[PDB]
């Protein structure tokens, strides 16, 4: 194709010995034998420079897990390929043109015993670094036992080692039970991706440093995260549109220091954000928050199972300044738990200083804007509503009341 | 190139019964025949995941308008090639090494009757998914009847049928009357493109969904838009840079529930950002506004017909939060329209609950920060300017001066 | 490999005359000669479109510097390729799979006469258009005398030249004194890069125009810049993770109605935000500041020669609003200059019209949130601490403290 030993097509690359297995009847199987001969050729420490596997547009069954474990891989498609699973699986489809996802379409058909179709992992050192993933379309095909499950054990890509500079861009996800996870993520960067109709979609796991997760379109299941972070320092959030209907669009547990700025969320149920086990010192503004109703027929009686005392946010933390953001909530009262209860737009659950400033909410009900916990000390509340819309049950809450 | 059906070289592509046809000669011909090539063998609506068109670098005649209706269709060049034609059309190019746009360059010939370089329509179902443009140049290559008009009827992608994860990124757009339309866009994505010397940028027409328009340069002409969205619910409009000369930089009609945040915006008329005709819920939060005049010599005596109490902001519409913004007026006391009169900055023109929060203003004249209508209610304007710079004709405004 | 003549492979082109001259061995000089054949063909202002140059994954070493002098050449390869080699040369390495970067892998073994890699330059007019750095490793290899100097001289680009719509995206830098130079910059675009371990990581000087650096991972050393602008209009900085451990994260110059919001800044010395030598109307809203100290062994006694009263952001100009950010200050007592001091978030150190308002400021002593040098004119200070954080020596500032 090109000149170089280190650019592959799955399409043109034949398995010594099987010759009856084709990117279109195995794609794992012949990346697994791509990374063989990358890894035949590239021998030594100073001659590791990786590879680029080329997926042309095409339909291609992935049986086989691929074994990502060297550094600069890129695996590169031409297209996200995402297609509506969920409507397709809903609605009467006579004469439809077309019933599946497209592009560099990977049919991810993996045993439970393999589940991941991308399993990027290296047990010794250094930390796996610079691994590309980019413009193609993972699709997990259904749900089990029906569509509206999002239930199968699939996962389109797993990195389950210590990991430096991964860029994860330009890829559709489809009917996963988890798109993408990443453990140990270092300087990661999920940008400009489609995940939608997975039952998670963006799983940031163990800790993390120095993470950009920017430009996505997201959509998850409701017992799923959308994007879910565990002990990141310095976690940038930013510029990403989050619809229905994970559990939570925004889920940190011991994040600190992150930064939540500039991104749409819309929510069918309490608890769209959650900032869980002592989130310090995180910026949480200029962010666009919806609380609606389910509108899709098949999912108007699925819940989270989470009242509406529970929050838009809920945070358990210390010095998060909570600033500069509209809420939206539009519930209709025969859909709020429990019957008659004032929602609560921000829960301050517990910790120590935490400061909500000018944001304006607008809701169809009586609404508590900002509701305090007992155990809250040193908050502040300022220009975020009416006196009569913060609820304080802590005695030392400062608040300024919207004049 | 790739041993697959799906890649297709607009160079190497020769069409049965044209064979003297060339991509240079008319590659809307070429790529319509590539279109009718993967119809033929994309037969079934589980065969058809699409295909990726690639065009080298050159200069390409475009006399045929492309009719996009397949799905999963990535057309990809590997250059945006912009060149400021303006510059060229109104200067002295004696000695100049270049005098057109390049790298993927298709010189836009279309015929009156059909205008758009890329029609993108399918009558029936689904909804058009996953069509991909990127990386390459779409040219006017002449205004009429002078340089200067931004009048010649062309337009670069014309998306006229409901459509679902469609991805422009790494175009170029130059002297086209519109660059790029887009009716009844769902989860589209505008990202890192150069929009630039077009009457109309981009026109988010009809209704839209989970959209985002981000990382984009963009400059329209006086007659046209910048940014237009119509309809549109959960518009995300983050990390452009809109510089002159349209008649607005953003314009929302009956938009609910966007958010525009963290965007440069330099115009030199008033009326830079337009919520038009009742857009509520919307967020318009840490943005850059400069209002100037302009500087470039064939464009001096050009206006949009408003005047300076029109606002740099005019906001119609229940529920908006404008925030944190910084704007930097400087017009020249003889060109400021009334006669003698104050520039407004932001214009509440009318509706329910808008707050107004934490903007800075600067002005070489007196000016009011805020105007108010009398037709407002429930407003609340805080830290935005003195009071003798808050006009509200509004009885019930309440008005926190900065200190 | 395409059908175009406008598409060259670095691994497949020969010097006519020169076969021992490969990619491997000077990627340089093979460059160079595709730019010469590129001016043959293309020998007219109206048959210029310009090239793309294709680096497929490998080590290629670059000893002669390349003159990039045509417009609309893409240089392009598959991947970042981004290796911590500031670790590597810190720890021990005994078992590790990998010692150096790779991916689209340049070796910058460029001579000190001419110590930049790609030198983008043109005498004659008009400014070079439409330039693309994407998907490569420009690679150091090694600081002088030792792994922690970073110091060798060399540079990754230079854009010594007035230059319109370049965009530079998808790249790693490593190891460079300088990764990025544009001088004269007007509508680029610096665009989801890797630019780390650098001395200095991205520095746009000269002047520039209508400019966005968004989405990038940055790291600079302690003698350099992060990002650096001088004398820039509506540069828009976005959407960054910027981290040690550079001198400064963002140092403005003479900058003007420049805006920067919804980054993320960790810094180990003060003085990470610099707005200096007077500039006026610039927004730093919805960012998030974190001063913390050195963690990495090797660098614990590194300094940028500073004291803690210089401030986490320290600006020197006209009507800059500075909101909306949240400072996580941690620093030792043991590690605060001079010892005992009271450490500065937000010095005003001169000009007039400053508005500082709704800032949440964390200090693990007791700090002036905001200063105000007796210089300040005409300052405002709101929201931003209890009177205690704010000290105006300036007579003629308006506070209003935290509630
Ligand atoms: O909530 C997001 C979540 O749901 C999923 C599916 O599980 O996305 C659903 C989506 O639409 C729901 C909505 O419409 C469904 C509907 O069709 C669409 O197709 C139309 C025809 O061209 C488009 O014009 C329209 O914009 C599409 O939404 O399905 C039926 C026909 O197939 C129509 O009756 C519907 O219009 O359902 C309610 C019904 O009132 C509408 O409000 C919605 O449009 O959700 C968003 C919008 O809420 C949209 O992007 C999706 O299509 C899943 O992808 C997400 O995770
Ligand atoms: O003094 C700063 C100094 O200490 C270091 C670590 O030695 O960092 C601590 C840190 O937090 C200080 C902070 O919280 C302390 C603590 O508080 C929890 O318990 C309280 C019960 O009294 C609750 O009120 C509070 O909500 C809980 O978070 O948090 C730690 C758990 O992470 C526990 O070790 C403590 O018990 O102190 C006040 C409360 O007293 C809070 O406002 C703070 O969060 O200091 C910085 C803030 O400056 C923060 O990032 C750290 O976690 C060291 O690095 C510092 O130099
Ligand atoms: O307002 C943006 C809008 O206008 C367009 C043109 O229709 O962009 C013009 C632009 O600059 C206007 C400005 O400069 C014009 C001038 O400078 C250009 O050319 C020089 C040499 O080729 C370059 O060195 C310089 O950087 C260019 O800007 O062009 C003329 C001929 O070269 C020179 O006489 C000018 O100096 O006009 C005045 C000066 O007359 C300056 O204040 C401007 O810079 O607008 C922005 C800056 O305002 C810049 O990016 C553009 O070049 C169109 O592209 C936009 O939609
Ligand atoms: O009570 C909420 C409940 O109603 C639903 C629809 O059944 O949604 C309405 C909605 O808006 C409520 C809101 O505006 C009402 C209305 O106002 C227009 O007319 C007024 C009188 O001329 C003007 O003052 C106002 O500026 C206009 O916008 O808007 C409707 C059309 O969109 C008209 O039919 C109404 O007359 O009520 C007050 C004004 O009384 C405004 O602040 C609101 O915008 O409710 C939500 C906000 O809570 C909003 O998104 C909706 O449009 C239903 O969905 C809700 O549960
Ligand atoms: O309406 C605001 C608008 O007016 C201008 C003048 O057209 O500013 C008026 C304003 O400032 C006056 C002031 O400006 C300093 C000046 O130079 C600074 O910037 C240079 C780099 O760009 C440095 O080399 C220099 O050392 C700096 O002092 O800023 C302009 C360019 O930005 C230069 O033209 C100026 O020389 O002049 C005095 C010095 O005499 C300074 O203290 C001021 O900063 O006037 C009021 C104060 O009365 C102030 O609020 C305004 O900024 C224009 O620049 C603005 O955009
Ligand atoms: O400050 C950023 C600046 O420093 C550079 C190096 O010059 O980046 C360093 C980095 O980490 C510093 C840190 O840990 C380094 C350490 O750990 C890494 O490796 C582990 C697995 O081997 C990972 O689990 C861990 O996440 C990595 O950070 O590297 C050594 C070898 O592994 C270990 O001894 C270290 O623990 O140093 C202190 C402790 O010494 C920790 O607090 C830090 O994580 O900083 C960035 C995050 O911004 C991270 O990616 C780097 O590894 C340079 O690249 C930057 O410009
Ligand atoms: O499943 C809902 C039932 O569970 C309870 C607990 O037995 O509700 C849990 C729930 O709301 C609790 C709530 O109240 C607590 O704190 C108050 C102030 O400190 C105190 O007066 C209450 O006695 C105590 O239960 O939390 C907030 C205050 O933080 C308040 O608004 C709630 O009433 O926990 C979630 C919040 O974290 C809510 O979704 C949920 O309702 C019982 O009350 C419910 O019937």
């Amino acid at each position: 194709p090109l000149n170089s030993p280190n650019v592959y097509d799955v399409t043109a690359w034949r398995i010594k010995g099987q010759p009856k297995v084709t990117a279109e009847s195995d794609i794992g199987a012949v990346i697994n034998d791509i990374i063989a001969d990358i890894k035949k050729r590239q021998s030594t420490p100073e001659t590791r420079p990786g590879a680029v596997v080329i997926i042309p547009p095409g339909d291609y069954d992935l049986h086989t897990q691929v074994v990502v474990d060297v550094d600069y891989l890129t695996i590169a498609g031409f297209g996200h390929g995402f297609f509506s699973r969920s409507i397709k699986d809903n609605v009467d489809t006579t004469g439809w043109l077309n019933l599946q996802p497209g592009g560099s379409h990977i049919r991810v058909l993996t045993p439970p015993t393999s589940p991941q179709a991308f399993l990027v992992r290296r047990d010794g050192s250094p930390r796996l670094s610079g691994i590309v993933f980019k413009d193609f379309c993972l699709d997990g095909v259904s749900f089990v036992p029906d569509g509206n499950s999002y239930k199968n054990g699939k996962t389109g890509i797993d990195v389950a080692s210590d990991n430096d500079s991964i860029h994860i861009t330009g890829m559709g996800f489809v009917y996963l039970e988890h798109a993408l996870i990443v453990r140990g993520a270092d300087a990661l960067r999920v940008h400009d991706n489609m995940v939608a109709e997975c039952g998670n979609c963006v799983e940031l796991t163990g800790a993390g440093q120095a993470t950009i997760v920017s430009d996505n379109l997201m959509g998850a299941g409701p017992e799923g995260v959308t994007l879910l972070a565990e002990n990141h320092e310095g976690l940038l959030v930013t510029g990403n549109n989050f619809f229905p209907r994970g559990r939570s669009l925004l889920e940190f547990t011991g994040c600190n220091r992150c930064s939540v700025t500039s991104n749409r969320f819309q929510g069918f149920y309490p608890g769209m954000m959650r900032l869980l086990n002592g989130c310090k010192e995180n910026l949480i503004t200029s962010n666009h928050f919806r609380r609606g109703t389910e509108g899709f027929p098949p999912f108007i009686d699925r819940t989270n199972g989470l009242d509406d005392l529970y929050g838009v946010i809920h945070a358990m933390g210390d010095n998060n300044l909570i600033s500069n953001n509209l809420f939206a909530y539009d519930v209709p009262p025969g859909k709020i738990a429990p019957a008659g209860a004032q929602p609560t737009i921000m829960l301050i659950a517990g910790g120590d200083g935490n400061v909500i400033a000018t944001n304006h909410v607008i809701s169809n009900v009586d609404t508590q804007h900002v509701v305090l916990d007992g155990s809250a000390t040193r908050s502040k509340v300022l220009d975020s509503g009416a006196a009569s819309t913060i609820t304080s049950y802590s005695p030392d809450t400062a608040i300024r009341p919207t004049p």
